[PDB]
Protein backbone atom coordinates (compact mmCIF):
# COMPACT_ATOMS: atom_id res chain seq x y z
CA UNK A 1 0.00 0.00 0.00
CA UNK A 2 1.05 3.81 0.33
CA UNK A 3 2.50 5.83 2.74
CA UNK A 4 0.13 7.15 5.73
CA UNK A 5 -1.43 10.08 4.95
CA UNK A 6 -0.71 12.78 7.94
CA UNK A 7 -1.92 16.21 8.94
CA UNK A 8 -0.05 19.14 10.78
CA UNK A 9 -1.14 17.87 13.92
CA UNK A 10 1.52 16.69 16.35
CA UNK A 11 0.49 13.51 18.65
CA UNK A 12 3.90 13.01 20.43
CA UNK A 13 7.26 14.81 20.64
CA UNK A 14 9.99 12.26 21.75
CA UNK A 15 13.24 13.65 22.60
CA UNK A 16 15.60 10.93 21.12
CA UNK A 17 18.12 9.45 23.21
CA UNK A 18 20.74 12.47 24.04
CA UNK A 19 20.73 14.06 20.43
CA UNK A 20 18.67 17.54 20.49
CA UNK A 21 17.48 16.98 17.38
CA UNK A 22 13.97 15.42 18.31
CA UNK A 23 11.14 13.81 16.27
CA UNK A 24 7.33 14.81 16.25
CA UNK A 25 4.99 11.79 15.58
CA UNK A 26 2.03 13.69 13.31
CA UNK A 27 -1.36 12.64 13.43
CA UNK A 28 -2.71 10.88 10.24
CA UNK A 29 -6.20 12.18 9.03
CA UNK A 30 -8.88 9.67 10.14
CA UNK A 31 -10.61 9.94 7.17
CA UNK A 32 -9.05 9.20 3.77
CA UNK A 33 -9.72 8.48 0.37
CA UNK A 34 -7.25 7.54 -2.44
CA UNK A 35 -8.11 8.29 -5.75
CA UNK A 36 -5.84 6.31 -8.88
CA UNK A 37 -6.61 8.33 -12.35
CA UNK A 38 -4.87 8.25 -15.77
CA UNK A 39 -4.16 11.07 -17.78
CA UNK A 40 -4.34 10.07 -21.19
CA UNK A 41 -1.37 11.11 -23.78
CA UNK A 42 -2.14 14.03 -25.97
CA UNK A 43 -5.47 14.70 -23.13
CA UNK A 44 -6.43 18.25 -22.95
CA UNK A 45 -6.50 19.81 -20.22
CA UNK A 46 -9.23 20.65 -17.93
CA UNK A 47 -7.18 24.06 -17.82
CA UNK A 48 -4.33 26.28 -17.65
CA UNK A 49 -2.18 27.18 -14.67
CA UNK A 50 0.56 30.07 -14.70
CA UNK A 51 -0.05 31.15 -18.09
CA UNK A 52 0.81 28.26 -19.92
CA UNK A 53 1.06 25.61 -17.90
CA UNK A 54 -1.34 22.51 -18.43
CA UNK A 55 -3.71 21.51 -15.29
CA UNK A 56 -5.92 18.60 -14.52
CA UNK A 57 -8.57 18.85 -11.99
CA UNK A 58 -9.86 16.58 -9.78
CA UNK A 59 -13.27 17.87 -7.51
CA UNK A 60 -13.80 16.92 -3.85
CA UNK A 61 -17.48 16.86 -1.55
CA UNK A 62 -16.92 17.71 1.37
CA UNK A 63 -20.22 17.09 3.58
CA UNK A 64 -19.60 18.54 6.84
CA UNK A 65 -17.26 21.10 8.46
CA UNK A 66 -13.50 20.56 8.83
CA UNK A 67 -10.40 21.01 11.05
CA UNK A 68 -7.76 20.21 8.04
CA UNK A 69 -7.83 18.71 4.63
CA UNK A 70 -4.36 17.14 3.63
CA UNK A 71 -3.70 16.47 -0.64
CA UNK A 72 -1.17 14.12 -1.87
CA UNK A 73 -0.07 13.27 -5.41
CA UNK A 74 2.30 10.30 -6.54
CA UNK A 75 2.82 9.34 -10.03
CA UNK A 76 3.50 6.98 -11.80
CA UNK A 77 1.29 4.08 -9.74
CA UNK A 78 1.34 1.03 -11.39
CA UNK A 79 -0.43 -2.00 -11.17
CA UNK A 80 -2.57 -2.14 -7.83
CA UNK A 81 -4.75 -5.13 -8.35
CA UNK A 82 -8.12 -5.01 -6.97
CA UNK A 83 -9.11 -1.62 -4.89
CA UNK A 84 -9.53 -1.29 -0.86
CA UNK A 85 -12.58 0.17 0.78
CA UNK A 86 -10.48 3.26 0.90
CA UNK A 87 -9.38 3.14 -2.63
CA UNK A 88 -11.21 4.52 -5.71
CA UNK A 89 -10.31 3.96 -9.33
CA UNK A 90 -10.70 6.31 -12.47
CA UNK A 91 -12.15 4.41 -15.63
CA UNK A 92 -9.01 5.27 -17.58
CA UNK A 93 -7.18 3.72 -15.00
CA UNK A 94 -9.16 0.79 -15.29
CA UNK A 95 -8.58 0.64 -18.86
CA UNK A 96 -4.82 1.26 -18.68
CA UNK A 97 -2.40 -1.63 -19.03
CA UNK A 98 0.26 -2.27 -16.64
CA UNK A 99 2.99 -1.07 -18.76
CA UNK A 100 1.02 2.16 -19.19
CA UNK A 101 0.92 2.41 -14.99
CA UNK A 102 4.39 1.79 -14.85
CA UNK A 103 5.85 4.37 -17.34
CA UNK A 104 6.90 7.35 -15.05
CA UNK A 105 5.96 10.90 -16.65
CA UNK A 106 6.55 13.79 -14.29
CA UNK A 107 7.93 14.13 -10.41
CA UNK A 108 7.21 17.78 -8.79
CA UNK A 109 3.69 18.74 -8.65
CA UNK A 110 1.77 22.50 -8.26
CA UNK A 111 -1.45 21.54 -6.49
CA UNK A 112 -4.14 24.54 -5.86
CA UNK A 113 -6.69 24.09 -3.91
CA UNK A 114 -10.16 26.11 -4.58
CA UNK A 115 -13.49 26.47 -2.94
CA UNK A 116 -16.53 26.34 -5.38
CA UNK A 117 -20.14 28.52 -5.66
CA UNK A 118 -21.85 25.28 -4.59
CA UNK A 119 -24.31 25.35 -1.40
CA UNK A 120 -25.52 21.92 -2.32
CA UNK A 121 -24.65 18.72 -4.29
CA UNK A 122 -27.27 19.81 -6.66
CA UNK A 123 -24.94 22.84 -7.97
CA UNK A 124 -21.71 20.81 -8.48
CA UNK A 125 -21.74 20.36 -12.55
CA UNK A 126 -22.35 23.97 -12.44
CA UNK A 127 -20.10 25.14 -9.55
CA UNK A 128 -17.27 23.49 -11.48
CA UNK A 129 -18.51 25.39 -14.94
CA UNK A 130 -18.16 28.61 -12.80
CA UNK A 131 -15.52 30.75 -11.42
CA UNK A 132 -14.59 29.11 -7.88
CA UNK A 133 -15.79 31.51 -5.13
CA UNK A 134 -13.54 35.05 -5.40
CA UNK A 135 -9.88 35.06 2.85
CA UNK A 136 -8.39 31.49 4.01
CA UNK A 137 -7.34 27.84 2.81
CA UNK A 138 -11.17 26.86 2.62
CA UNK A 139 -11.18 29.48 -0.37
CA UNK A 140 -7.71 29.30 -2.43
CA UNK A 141 -4.21 27.84 -1.72
CA UNK A 142 -1.48 26.48 -3.24
CA UNK A 143 1.84 24.71 -3.16
CA UNK A 144 4.12 25.25 -6.45
CA UNK A 145 6.64 22.45 -5.50
CA UNK A 146 5.09 18.78 -3.96
CA UNK A 147 7.81 15.87 -4.45
CA UNK A 148 8.99 12.88 -2.58
CA UNK A 149 5.74 12.26 -1.50
CA UNK A 150 4.82 15.66 0.27
CA UNK A 151 1.52 17.35 0.80
CA UNK A 152 -0.31 20.29 -0.13
CA UNK A 153 -3.06 20.92 3.18
CA UNK A 154 -5.89 23.51 4.20
CA UNK A 155 -5.72 24.36 7.16
CA UNK A 156 -7.54 26.32 9.77
CA UNK A 157 -6.13 30.00 10.50
CA UNK A 158 -4.19 29.79 13.84
CA UNK A 159 -4.18 25.94 14.61
CA UNK A 160 -3.39 24.94 17.92
CA UNK A 161 -0.49 22.65 18.62
CA UNK A 162 -2.47 20.18 20.03
CA UNK A 163 -4.83 18.59 18.41
CA UNK A 164 -7.07 18.00 21.70
CA UNK A 165 -7.25 21.75 21.77
CA UNK A 166 -10.00 21.74 18.57
CA UNK A 167 -12.30 20.44 20.92
CA UNK A 168 -12.63 24.03 22.14
CA UNK A 169 -12.71 25.63 18.57
CA UNK A 170 -15.90 27.85 17.06
CA UNK A 171 -17.34 26.40 14.18
CA UNK A 172 -16.94 29.86 12.70
CA UNK A 173 -13.07 28.82 12.47
CA UNK A 174 -13.37 25.21 10.93
CA UNK A 175 -13.20 24.86 6.72
CA UNK A 176 -16.44 24.44 5.29
CA UNK A 177 -18.87 22.04 3.97
CA UNK A 178 -18.39 22.45 -0.03
CA UNK A 179 -17.00 21.53 -3.15
CA UNK A 180 -13.56 22.05 -3.46
CA UNK A 181 -11.05 22.01 -6.96
CA UNK A 182 -7.64 20.37 -7.01
CA UNK A 183 -5.87 21.74 -9.76
CA UNK A 184 -2.48 20.08 -10.72
CA UNK A 185 0.45 20.61 -12.79
CA UNK A 186 4.08 20.42 -12.83
CA UNK A 187 7.18 22.10 -14.56
CA UNK A 188 9.30 20.65 -17.91
CA UNK A 189 10.40 18.73 -18.75
CA UNK A 190 7.80 16.96 -17.12
CA UNK A 191 4.16 16.31 -18.23
CA UNK A 192 0.80 15.57 -16.36
CA UNK A 193 0.22 12.02 -17.73
CA UNK A 194 0.00 8.20 -17.29
CA UNK A 195 -1.24 6.78 -13.71
CA UNK A 196 -1.53 9.29 -10.31
CA UNK A 197 -3.00 8.60 -7.11
CA UNK A 198 -4.11 11.70 -5.15
CA UNK A 199 -4.51 10.91 -1.68
CA UNK A 200 -7.52 13.09 -0.11
CA UNK A 201 -7.70 13.14 4.11
CA UNK A 202 -10.01 15.12 6.57
CA UNK A 203 -9.14 15.94 10.01
CA UNK A 204 -12.58 16.31 12.18
CA UNK A 205 -11.62 18.20 15.19
CA UNK A 206 -11.80 15.35 18.67
CA UNK A 207 -15.02 13.17 18.86
CA UNK A 208 -16.45 13.60 15.66
CA UNK A 209 -16.59 10.39 13.60
CA UNK A 210 -15.45 11.51 10.13
CA UNK A 211 -16.86 11.07 6.59
CA UNK A 212 -15.29 10.42 3.96
CA UNK A 213 -14.58 12.77 0.92
CA UNK A 214 -16.66 11.90 -2.38
CA UNK A 215 -13.45 12.66 -5.20
CA UNK A 216 -14.12 12.17 -9.00
CA UNK A 217 -12.49 13.91 -12.25
CA UNK A 218 -15.76 14.29 -13.40
CA UNK A 219 -17.91 16.91 -12.04
CA UNK A 220 -21.23 15.25 -13.18
CA UNK A 221 -20.32 11.65 -11.65
CA UNK A 222 -19.36 13.33 -8.56
CA UNK A 223 -22.85 15.51 -8.91
CA UNK A 224 -24.75 12.09 -9.30
CA UNK A 225 -22.37 10.02 -6.42
CA UNK A 226 -23.38 13.80 -3.47
CA UNK A 227 -27.01 13.88 -4.74
CA UNK A 228 -27.37 10.04 -4.20
CA UNK A 229 -25.05 10.84 -1.50
CA UNK A 230 -27.58 13.11 0.81
CA UNK A 231 -30.90 10.95 0.08
CA UNK A 232 -29.35 7.45 1.46
CA UNK B 1 13.66 21.03 2.03
CA UNK B 2 15.07 17.82 1.70
CA UNK B 3 13.81 14.11 1.86
CA UNK B 4 12.17 12.58 3.98
CA UNK B 5 13.47 11.40 7.58
CA UNK B 6 14.80 7.99 7.20
CA UNK B 7 13.26 5.67 10.05
CA UNK B 8 14.78 2.39 11.62
CA UNK B 9 12.05 -0.86 12.28
CA UNK B 10 12.86 0.16 16.13
CA UNK B 11 9.37 1.35 17.16
CA UNK B 12 9.88 4.34 19.21
CA UNK B 13 6.32 5.22 20.21
CA UNK B 14 2.70 3.34 19.78
CA UNK B 15 -0.69 4.66 20.08
CA UNK B 16 -4.64 5.64 18.92
CA UNK B 17 -3.45 2.21 16.11
CA UNK B 18 -0.28 4.20 14.63
CA UNK B 19 3.19 3.79 15.26
CA UNK B 20 6.28 5.79 15.70
CA UNK B 21 9.74 4.45 14.23
CA UNK B 22 13.19 5.35 15.39
CA UNK B 23 15.10 7.15 12.74
CA UNK B 24 18.59 6.47 12.02
CA UNK B 25 21.25 8.01 13.98
CA UNK B 26 23.81 8.24 11.17
CA UNK B 27 22.52 8.93 8.07
CA UNK B 28 23.99 9.74 4.62
CA UNK B 29 22.44 10.61 1.27
CA UNK B 30 24.11 9.81 -2.13
CA UNK B 31 23.43 11.84 -4.65
CA UNK B 32 23.99 10.05 -8.39
CA UNK B 33 23.27 10.43 -11.79
CA UNK B 34 22.92 7.57 -14.53
CA UNK B 35 24.46 8.23 -17.26
CA UNK B 36 22.21 7.40 -20.34
CA UNK B 37 22.77 4.14 -21.67
CA UNK B 38 25.63 3.35 -19.00
CA UNK B 39 27.07 -0.22 -18.76
CA UNK B 40 25.57 -2.34 -16.39
CA UNK B 41 27.86 -2.89 -13.38
CA UNK B 42 25.99 -6.63 -13.52
CA UNK B 43 22.85 -8.49 -14.92
CA UNK B 44 19.83 -9.30 -12.72
CA UNK B 45 16.92 -11.49 -13.44
CA UNK B 46 18.06 -12.17 -17.15
CA UNK B 47 17.11 -9.29 -18.40
CA UNK B 48 17.82 -6.51 -15.88
CA UNK B 49 20.86 -3.46 -15.84
CA UNK B 50 22.08 -3.40 -12.68
CA UNK B 51 23.98 -0.99 -10.88
CA UNK B 52 26.54 -1.13 -7.42
CA UNK B 53 26.81 1.34 -4.67
CA UNK B 54 29.67 0.64 -1.88
CA UNK B 55 29.53 0.95 1.76
CA UNK B 56 32.18 0.68 4.36
CA UNK B 57 31.15 0.16 7.89
CA UNK B 58 33.95 0.37 10.20
CA UNK B 59 32.17 -1.46 13.48
CA UNK B 60 29.28 -3.34 14.37
CA UNK B 61 25.38 -1.69 14.14
CA UNK B 62 22.49 -2.48 14.84
CA UNK B 63 20.80 -2.04 11.65
CA UNK B 64 21.22 -0.30 8.29
CA UNK B 65 18.44 0.94 5.91
CA UNK B 66 18.57 1.66 2.32
CA UNK B 67 16.01 3.71 0.37
CA UNK B 68 16.23 4.45 -3.38
CA UNK B 69 14.74 7.87 -4.52
CA UNK B 70 14.36 9.16 -8.08
CA UNK B 71 14.36 11.89 -10.10
CA UNK B 72 15.79 14.20 -7.19
CA UNK B 73 15.21 17.53 -9.35
CA UNK B 74 17.89 20.79 -8.16
CA UNK B 75 18.61 19.99 -4.40
CA UNK B 76 20.42 23.62 -3.87
CA UNK B 77 23.29 23.65 -1.22
CA UNK B 78 24.13 19.96 -0.23
CA UNK B 79 23.58 19.55 3.69
CA UNK B 80 26.17 17.96 6.03
CA UNK B 81 24.81 14.31 5.23
CA UNK B 82 24.87 14.71 1.71
CA UNK B 83 27.30 13.34 -0.77
CA UNK B 84 27.28 14.67 -4.26
CA UNK B 85 28.80 12.43 -7.28
CA UNK B 86 30.71 14.77 -9.86
CA UNK B 87 28.19 13.01 -12.87
CA UNK B 88 25.22 14.56 -10.58
CA UNK B 89 26.86 18.21 -10.42
CA UNK B 90 27.49 18.04 -14.41
CA UNK B 91 23.92 17.04 -14.66
CA UNK B 92 21.72 19.92 -15.90
CA UNK B 93 18.85 20.61 -13.97
CA UNK B 94 16.49 19.36 -16.89
CA UNK B 95 18.13 16.03 -16.75
CA UNK B 96 18.02 15.75 -12.73
CA UNK B 97 14.15 16.81 -13.07
CA UNK B 98 13.31 14.10 -15.80
CA UNK B 99 11.67 10.73 -14.34
CA UNK B 100 12.83 7.33 -15.55
CA UNK B 101 12.02 4.80 -13.33
CA UNK B 102 9.59 4.35 -10.02
CA UNK B 103 10.04 0.76 -8.49
CA UNK B 104 13.65 -0.07 -7.63
CA UNK B 105 14.94 -3.82 -6.91
CA UNK B 106 17.73 -3.60 -4.31
CA UNK B 107 19.77 -6.26 -2.90
CA UNK B 108 22.48 -5.88 -0.13
CA UNK B 109 25.24 -8.18 -0.26
CA UNK B 110 28.30 -8.22 1.73
CA UNK B 111 31.94 -8.64 0.19
CA UNK B 112 35.04 -10.56 1.37
CA UNK B 113 37.07 -7.33 2.96
CA UNK B 114 37.82 -7.66 6.81
CA UNK B 115 40.21 -4.72 6.36
CA UNK B 116 40.16 -1.15 3.85
CA UNK B 117 42.98 -2.25 1.79
CA UNK B 118 40.99 -5.20 0.81
CA UNK B 119 37.97 -3.15 -0.55
CA UNK B 120 39.39 -2.39 -3.97
CA UNK B 121 40.05 -6.12 -4.48
CA UNK B 122 37.23 -7.56 -2.89
CA UNK B 123 34.43 -5.26 -5.04
CA UNK B 124 35.72 -7.82 -7.70
CA UNK B 125 35.58 -11.15 -6.29
CA UNK B 126 32.33 -12.54 -5.67
CA UNK B 127 30.27 -11.95 -2.62
CA UNK B 128 30.22 -13.61 0.61
CA UNK B 129 28.75 -17.25 0.76
CA UNK B 130 24.86 -16.95 1.63
CA UNK B 131 21.11 -19.09 8.09
CA UNK B 132 23.35 -16.74 7.21
CA UNK B 133 21.29 -13.24 7.79
CA UNK B 134 20.59 -9.92 6.58
CA UNK B 135 24.10 -9.19 6.72
CA UNK B 136 25.46 -11.29 3.97
CA UNK B 137 22.56 -11.17 1.79
CA UNK B 138 19.14 -9.34 1.62
CA UNK B 139 17.16 -8.26 -1.50
CA UNK B 140 13.44 -6.55 -1.43
CA UNK B 141 12.36 -6.62 -5.12
CA UNK B 142 9.98 -4.08 -4.90
CA UNK B 143 10.46 -0.31 -2.84
CA UNK B 144 7.94 2.27 -4.26
CA UNK B 145 7.17 5.70 -2.74
CA UNK B 146 10.36 6.11 -1.03
CA UNK B 147 9.96 2.29 1.03
CA UNK B 148 13.45 0.84 2.52
CA UNK B 149 15.27 -2.31 2.26
CA UNK B 150 16.52 -3.38 5.86
CA UNK B 151 19.66 -5.01 6.94
CA UNK B 152 18.39 -6.26 10.61
CA UNK B 153 19.36 -8.58 13.30
CA UNK B 154 17.68 -11.95 13.66
CA UNK B 155 15.23 -12.15 16.54
CA UNK B 156 15.41 -7.80 17.64
CA UNK B 157 13.98 -6.55 20.86
CA UNK B 158 10.36 -4.61 20.77
CA UNK B 159 12.60 -1.68 22.82
CA UNK B 160 15.47 -0.14 20.85
CA UNK B 161 17.22 0.17 24.49
CA UNK B 162 17.29 -3.52 24.66
CA UNK B 163 20.18 -3.37 22.18
CA UNK B 164 22.44 -1.97 25.13
CA UNK B 165 22.32 -5.42 26.16
CA UNK B 166 22.26 -7.80 23.55
CA UNK B 167 25.47 -9.91 22.43
CA UNK B 168 28.15 -8.72 20.15
CA UNK B 169 27.83 -11.78 17.72
CA UNK B 170 23.76 -10.96 17.34
CA UNK B 171 24.81 -7.27 15.68
CA UNK B 172 25.66 -6.58 12.35
CA UNK B 173 29.16 -7.01 11.18
CA UNK B 174 32.15 -4.53 10.09
CA UNK B 175 32.54 -4.67 6.49
CA UNK B 176 32.17 -3.80 2.72
CA UNK B 177 28.55 -4.04 1.73
CA UNK B 178 27.23 -3.69 -2.09
CA UNK B 179 23.87 -2.24 -2.37
CA UNK B 180 22.72 -3.62 -6.20
CA UNK B 181 20.11 -1.40 -7.85
CA UNK B 182 17.90 -2.12 -10.84
CA UNK B 183 14.11 -1.92 -12.02
CA UNK B 184 11.39 -3.70 -14.20
CA UNK B 185 10.56 -2.33 -17.58
CA UNK B 186 9.14 0.30 -19.08
CA UNK B 187 11.19 2.16 -16.85
CA UNK B 188 15.27 2.11 -16.23
CA UNK B 189 17.78 3.15 -14.55
CA UNK B 190 18.71 6.18 -15.54
CA UNK B 191 19.26 9.85 -14.95
CA UNK B 192 19.19 11.46 -11.11
CA UNK B 193 18.61 9.74 -7.42
CA UNK B 194 19.59 9.95 -4.34
CA UNK B 195 20.24 6.41 -1.99
CA UNK B 196 19.88 7.10 1.80
CA UNK B 197 21.77 4.93 4.07
CA UNK B 198 21.08 4.83 7.72
CA UNK B 199 22.79 3.00 10.40
CA UNK B 200 21.59 2.32 13.98
CA UNK B 201 24.56 1.77 16.62
CA UNK B 202 23.20 0.45 19.76
CA UNK B 203 22.44 3.21 22.64
CA UNK B 204 25.89 4.29 24.17
CA UNK B 205 27.71 3.71 21.05
CA UNK B 206 28.30 7.16 19.30
CA UNK B 207 27.57 6.94 15.55
CA UNK B 208 29.94 6.67 13.15
CA UNK B 209 28.99 7.89 9.23
CA UNK B 210 28.73 5.11 6.58
CA UNK B 211 31.66 5.91 3.71
CA UNK B 212 29.99 5.77 0.12
CA UNK B 213 31.03 5.89 -3.24
CA UNK B 214 30.20 3.72 -6.87
CA UNK B 215 34.03 3.61 -7.22
CA UNK B 216 35.60 1.00 -5.09
CA UNK B 217 39.32 2.27 -5.34
CA UNK B 218 38.06 5.75 -3.94
CA UNK B 219 36.02 3.79 -1.28
CA UNK B 220 38.77 2.00 -0.07
CA UNK B 221 41.15 5.42 -0.37
CA UNK B 222 38.57 6.54 2.32
CA UNK B 223 38.16 3.68 4.17
CA UNK B 224 42.27 3.63 4.42
CA UNK B 225 42.37 7.18 5.38
CA UNK B 226 40.02 6.74 8.42
CA UNK B 227 41.37 3.75 9.48
CA UNK B 228 45.27 4.67 10.28
CA UNK B 229 43.73 7.88 11.66
CA UNK B 230 42.70 6.23 14.50
CA UNK B 231 46.06 4.49 14.99
O1 LIG C 1 9.31 -8.90 -19.23
C1 LIG C 1 8.89 -9.34 -17.93
C2 LIG C 1 10.07 -9.35 -16.97
N1 LIG C 1 9.81 -8.36 -15.89
C3 LIG C 1 10.40 -8.77 -14.60
C4 LIG C 1 9.36 -9.58 -13.84
O2 LIG C 1 8.65 -8.82 -12.87
C5 LIG C 1 10.11 -6.96 -16.29
C6 LIG C 1 11.59 -6.64 -16.19
O3 LIG C 1 12.08 -5.67 -17.09
O1 LIG D 1 -8.64 9.74 -15.30
C1 LIG D 1 -8.71 10.63 -14.43
O2 LIG D 1 -9.14 10.33 -13.29
C2 LIG D 1 -8.31 12.03 -14.76
O3 LIG D 1 -8.30 12.36 -15.97
O4 LIG D 1 -7.99 12.89 -13.88
O1 LIG E 1 26.81 9.19 -9.92
C1 LIG E 1 27.05 8.02 -9.42
O2 LIG E 1 27.85 8.01 -8.44
C2 LIG E 1 26.50 6.65 -9.81
O3 LIG E 1 26.14 6.25 -10.97
O4 LIG E 1 26.39 5.76 -8.93
CL1 LIG F 1 34.31 -5.26 15.25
Amino acid sequence: GLPSLKSSFVLSEDTIPGTNETVKTLLPYGSVINYYGYVKPGQAPDGLVDGNKKAYYLYVWIPAVIAEMGVRMISPTGEIGEPGDGDLVSDAFKAATPEEKSMPHWFDTWIRVERMSAIMPDQIAKAAKAKPVQDGDDTYKEERHNKYNSLTRIKIPNPPKSFDDLKNIDTKKLLVRGLYRISFTTYKPGEVKGSFVASVGLLFPPGIPGVSPLIHSNPEELQKQAIAAEES
